[PDB]
């Protein structure tokens, strides 16, 4: 089922160039061993020659012409061969990736189109349940999946299998014992990948779990940082990210040390069996004469047979992968459940003037066993009147609103409008009979004239005219530039919430119902814009049978009838006057209410120097590099001497030539290969470690050392200073592990590789390093090329993402439904531009590869055909002829190098010049000295002068301008102003957040800008609006250690029974020692509000600082916690800018802030004895 079949689905034509790019796909593998094939064969004719020339030399003029003549013969084939296969995996190369686009194309657009359907067809289902919108998008990247499964992987799958079963064919077809001897050696390759299973995928997963304390850690310092910043607790969040820190750098060493013995032991068995397969190759020819040293290196090209299952296990994890996540969601994905709605079909209904019948509902939401929201409901309002729903205990009317759109299918009943059920009548033509004004607007971005238009798709600037009249909408947007062509701004937040209700209702007019639901509409908003929309409303009604919900009973009383509920079922109904005189529910209600990132800059060799700082010394690493360097191309020497002895040499001691070459084969690469990687892997692992430790340190310490917007107000997150903690430092280990890197493979390819290209026939070297470096260019061009593909393919499904987003995330589309169709078709229109994009990327993803498969032949065409004959007959000998295997493979070894260990820089490169940067900070006003505390400083007198404060946006009307206050020594100094912000910053400027951009501000006279930073700090009684506890004991959060500050158990049973905690600390289990349990989620506004005010006056401070403290608060626990307060304060100087102007009566000096400018101060009694400003505030309090 949904496993295989159905992942390929449809594709009737697509299905027919799929097996065909399939096929091309075998014969491409297929051609690989053909060419090693043939290399046998070359190499044996090759080989004849060499016999001659140590040994007889008998007759001398035959040879140089006759034995040349046969090597002008396998010049021939030379010349017919490696092209026939080059020009095959050419063209079939370029098939096999035509398969991905070609395919996978198709196949993909109509999945996504599919999808997009399915999805807008669920309806109500998605609002539901699921993810809660946030799912869908994550699906596209779902369907991207899919995208990469039934793409040219599968090709790339195909052609792994025929190389390996292609491999082992021609092994055991042109001799068959030493495919099996290298088969009983294979299983030993697979063990050692063993060691990977076990240690390696554990380790990663027990290194995260060390370091995610140190992420929690982390996590909450830097979202409760300015609490920690005003109290200055820093050092000691200092210690714990770094203890945990501790621990999470020791399971990184473990997981480098193995991980690099792992990928040792892998090259154990590669050299082991490279070896033995040698032993049992030699040991049939010289005492045996089966094999003339051809199919020796055939019989090693079925090892290259065994590569291809390495080759072929990621593709089959990117099918399956793939195929797993699309599948079990697929079902869910496509198709349509549905049948509660769906589009289509139904009754239709011309009548049109209706009476709207509830009848016996029973209702309960698909939560399921939430108990009926609605049991039972009979409820009849006749045509042309207006029926107002009111209730109590919770949802329920609400409900009916919902279930008149059929939004759901009620449980038992029926709702029936007009005579016929709800059921009968067709759901798209019932939504269309349905107006609908939400008690939260919404606006698309588009035109006015365009939100206007999704009403009903055809329609003139006339009808929208006409509609916004009747909205009476035609006011804001003439005055509002671009008229009807005007654009909603910043998506479609921009104007007045009235207005985009008005703009809702003009929308839902065009629709012209005969049924009009109002839910709340004129809710959460102000009265007079309420009143405004309100008349749009009432111009709305008594042409439309309606039901209104509303929490203002002003407009409930126009209403034709009133219906209460309480529990969900209808007890009274009628008229205003008889819902009053009932004295019920009605009467009871009314009289109760009476991650973007990356800057340019780039490290540029500065990495090592933190590494050398941090990496103290470590020549080991790098003589490691040196020793495994030349330790590859000693294999390029040992092998071309091993076939070497059997082309050129005599008879005696050839057995023994075999012996030594194979042992030294063994041994030398080997053991020290095992060598070298426990070596270095215990070099860099501890260095990478404690790199990646001190590293991790000293950026979460020069970012706590730091504020001054990176925190007040920053294009930042805590998350992503976590993510950089984590990531980042990882990084920068392996950007230290480049370097060992690149020595190691300076001196392993170029430094070795010339050395011996000296002792070569010349010649050779230049025509070799003319190739490599080229195709290896090749290699680059080709990922460059993919990821300027993959970056277009993005930006344009961006988007038409982004547009479908816009649709998914808004679920009100379904209330005019006239979008339902209307987005998916302007969808389909956007993803129109990347289908016929394919096709043409088809070619280029096609063309490049088949180059690269191109540059196969290529490579080994210019090498024997120029290395054997013309280079042969003059300073040829068995050796130069091997080693051009030598240098060859040097250019590919640095390949195996470049795409494997350490990220490929970059990432590592750029990573490191952010954990640079912010390691460099901006200490600003950090700790250092600055002051020196004066004992006499005790008094607390609050200077303000000429000060002038922006945040750091310069065009954002400065909330400070000319400011200058005062306030004397124990005494209380009230601040008012408008709301938000302005009152806080002056807090702030005392809090030395920032220093003002102009004037001065003084606390004892001296100023702020020649105080200590810390010690400013160190006497304040600041307390903000949502009090935040470090967590930890609340006896240990009552007491924050300002430097040398210990715990004290008395001195803080001072600070409960100051701030009348004391009451839980007195019960509860462990008194004191509760902890807050989970940042404090057992504990109320009340409690951490008086656990902040005893961590205030723990400190004694001389001023104390409250910043709306009470504003969200309810009831009683206001009256406690400001006795405490007032118990705490009016000892010591205090600033309270708090809104609540019925406790502000009481104050010495009462501040009102206008614009940056103080307006009028002076005592209660004596502003509001004056008339201003502060007279409207308390008047309009009341
Ligand atoms: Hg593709
Ligand atoms: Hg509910
Ligand atoms: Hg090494
Ligand atoms: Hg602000
Ligand atoms: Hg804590
Ligand atoms: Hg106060």
């Amino acid at each position: 089922v949904s496993v295989l079949t159905m992942f390929r689905y449809a594709g009737w034509l697509d299905r027919l160039y799929m097996l065909v790019g399939t096929l091309a796909a075998i014969i491409h593998g297929v051609a690989l061993p053909l060419m090693m094939l043939i290399f046998g064969d070359m190499t044996d004719s090759f080989a004849s020659v060499g016999n001659v020339s140590k040994n007889s030399t008998n007759m001398s003029e035959a040879d140089k012409r006759a034995m040349f003549a046969k090597l002008e013969e396998e010049m021939t084939t030379y010349a017919y061969y490696y092209t026939g296969i080059g020009a095959g995996v050419l063209i079939v190369a370029y098939i096999q990736v035509s398969f991905w686009c070609l395919a996978a194309g198709r196949q993909i657009h109509k999945i996504r189109q599919k999808f997009f359907h399915a999805i807008m067809n669920q309806e109500i289902g998605w609002f539901d349940v699921h993810d809660v919108g946030e799912l869908n998008t994550r699906l596209t990247d779902d369907v991207s999946k899919i995208n990469e499964g039934i793409g040219d992987k599968i090709g790339m799958f195909f052609q792994a299998m025929a190389t390996f079963f292609g491999g082992f064919i021609i092994g055991f077809t042109r001799g068959w014992k030493l495919t099996l001897v290298i088969l009983a050696i294979s299983p030993v390759l697979g063990l050692s990948a063993g060691i990977w299973a076990k240690i390696l995928s554990s380790f990663t997963d027990k290194e995260l779990h060390a370091y995610a304390k140190a992420g929690a850690v982390a996590e909450e310092v830097l979202a409760a940082i300015r609490t920690v910043i005003a109290f200055g607790g820093q050092k000691k969040e200092l210690e714990r990210y770094n203890n945990n820190l501790e621990e999470a750098k020791r399971l990184g060493i473990k997981k480098a040390i193995t991980a690099n013995i792992s990928m040792g032991a892998a090259f154990l068995l590669i050299y082991a069996s490279y070896a033995l397969a040698f032993w049992y190759g030699t040991s049939l020819v010289i005492s045996k004469e089966y094999s003339i040293g051809q199919v020796l290196t055939v019989f090693f090209s079925v090892l290259i047979g065994a590569f291809s299952v390495g080759q072929a296990s990621p593709n089959i994890e990117a099918f399956a992968n793939a195929r797993g996540a699309a599948y079990e969601v697929f079902k869910i994905i496509d198709n349509k459940p549905s049948i509660d709605s769906f589009s289509k079909s139904g009754h239709k209904p011309d009548n049109i003037q209706g009476n709207l019948e509830f009848k016996n509902i029973h209702f309960s939401y698909p939560s399921r066993k939430e108990v009926q929201i609605l049991k039972g409901l009979n409820l009849k309002v006749k045509s042309g009147q207006t029926v107002a729903l009111v209730g109590n205990s919770g949802c329920g009317k609400s409900t009916t609103v919902q279930l008149m759109q059929r939004l759901y299918d009620p449980l038992d009943g029926m709702v029936s409008i007009d005579g016929q059920d709800i059921r009968t009548i067709n759901v798209r033509y019932l939504r269309e009979i349905i107006g609908v004004v939400s008690q939260e607007p919404v606006l698309f971005a588009t035109t006015i004239a365009e939100n206007i238009r999704y009403g009903r798709e055809d329609v003139t600037m006339d009808e929208i005219e006409k509609a916004v009249k009747e909205a009476n909408a035609y006011d804001f947007i003439m005055k509002l530039p671009h008229q009807f062509d005007t654009l909603v701004g910043e998506r479609g937040a921009q104007l007045s919430g009235g207005q985009k209700q008005r703009i809702a209702i003009a929308r839902a007019l065009v629709r012209n119902p005969k049924i009009l639901l109002l839910d709340e509409a004129t809710s959460a908003l102000d009265t007079e814009s309420e009143a405004v929309v309100q008349a749009a409303l009432d111009k709305a009604r008594e042409g439309r049978t309606t039901i209104v919900i509303a929490h203002r009973l002003s407009t409930v009383r126009n209403a034709d009838v009133i219906a209460g509920f309480d529990g969900g079922v209808i007890v009274e109904q009628g008229n205003h006057d008889e819902l009053m005189r009932e004295k019920g529910i009605y009467f009871k209600l009314v009289m109760t209410q009476t991650l973007d990132e990356d800057v340019p800059p780039a490290s540029f060799w500065r990495i090592l120097k933190l590494n050398s700082t941090e990496w103290p010394y470590f020549v080991v690493g790098i003589f490691c590099a040196i020793i495994n360097g030349g330790l590859q191309p000693a294999f390029s020497v040992i092998f071309s001497k091993v076939v070497g002895v059997f082309t050129n040499g005599g008879p005696p001691e050839t057995q023994r030539q075999n012996s030594n070459l194979f042992s030294l084969l063994f041994l030398i690469l080997g053991i020290i290969s095992f060598i070298t990687f426990f070596l270095q892997g215990f070099t860099f692992g501890k260095a990478g470690e404690i790199l990646t430790k001190r590293l991790r340190y000293m950026v979460f310490k020069s970012m706590l050392r730091q504020d001054v917007s990176w925190f007040d107000d920053p294009k930042n997150t805590t998350g992503a200073l976590t993510t950089r903690l984590a990531n980042d430092a990882a990084q920068v280990k392996g950007a230290t592990g480049s370097r060992l890197a690149v020595i190691f493979q300076n001196i392993a390819n170029l430094g070795t590789g010339i050395i011996i290209s000296l002792i070569y026939g010349w010649q050779l070297t230049l025509l070799l390093l003319a190739i490599v470096p080229i195709i290896a260019i090749a290699g680059v061009v080709e990922m460059k090329m993919l990821s300027g593909q993959a970056l277009k393919d993005k930006k344009e499904l961006e988007g038409s993402g982004k547009i479908a987003t816009e649709a998914i995330e808004n679920f009100r589309t379904v209330v005019s439904l006239t979008r339902e169709q209307k987005f998916e078709t302007m969808y389909a229109q956007s993803l129109q531009i990347p289908y016929r994009n394919a096709m043409k990327k088809a070619h280029v993803f096609g063309i490049t590869f088949s180059f690269t498969q191109a540059m196969m032949y290529f490579s080994y065409a210019a090498a024997f055909r120029f290395g054997a004959y013309l280079v042969t007959q003059q300073l040829m000998t068995f050796e130069n002829v091997l080693l051009v295997f030598s240098a060859i493979v040097f250019g590919a070894m640095a390949v195996g190098q470049v795409s494997s260990f350490a990220p490929d820089y970059a990432k590592a490169t750029v990573s490191a010049s952010h954990i640079i940067r912010i390691i460099e900070k901006t200490p600003e006003i950090d700790s250092y000295s600055t002051q020196g505390l004066k004992p006499n400083m005790l008094e607390g007198n609050v200077q303000f002068s000429g000060v002038v404060f922006n945040y750091p946006t310069r065009p954002s009307i400065p909330v400070l301008q000319g400011l200058s206050l005062e306030v004397k020594k124990g005494q209380t100094l009230a601040l008012v102003g408008s709301s938000g912000c302005g009152k806080s910053t002056v807090v702030q400027l005392l809090e030395r957040f920032y220093d003002p951009m102009a004037g001065s501000v003084f606390l004892d006279g001296k100023e702020i800008k020649q105080l200590n930073v810390q010690w400013l700090r160190a006497q304040l009684g600041i307390v903000s609006q949502e009090p935040i506890l470090f967590d930890c004991s609340i006896a240990e959060n009552i007491a924050y250690g300002d430097n040398s500050r210990v715990v004290s158990y008395e001195e803080i049973v001072r600070a409960a029974k100051e701030a009348n905690i004391h009451q839980f600390i007195d019960s509860l289990p462990d008194k004191y020692n509760t902890r807050v349990g989970d940042k404090g989620t057992q504990l109320s506004g009340g409690q951490k509000q008086r656990i902040a005010i005893a961590r205030a006056l723990v400190r004694q401070p001389h001023i104390l600082l409250l910043d709306e403290a009470t504003s969200a608060l309810d009831t009683e626990s206001e009256k406690v916690v400001q006795e405490a307060l007032d118990k705490a304060r009016e000892g010591r100087t205090c600033i309270v800018i708090a809104h609540r102007l019925s406790t502000i009566q009481n104050a010495d000096l009462i501040v009102v802030i206008q614009n940056g400018k103080v307006k009028e101060h002076g005592t209660h009694q004596q502003l509001l004895a004056q008339k201003g400003i502060y007279f409207s505030m308390v008047s309009v309090q009341a």
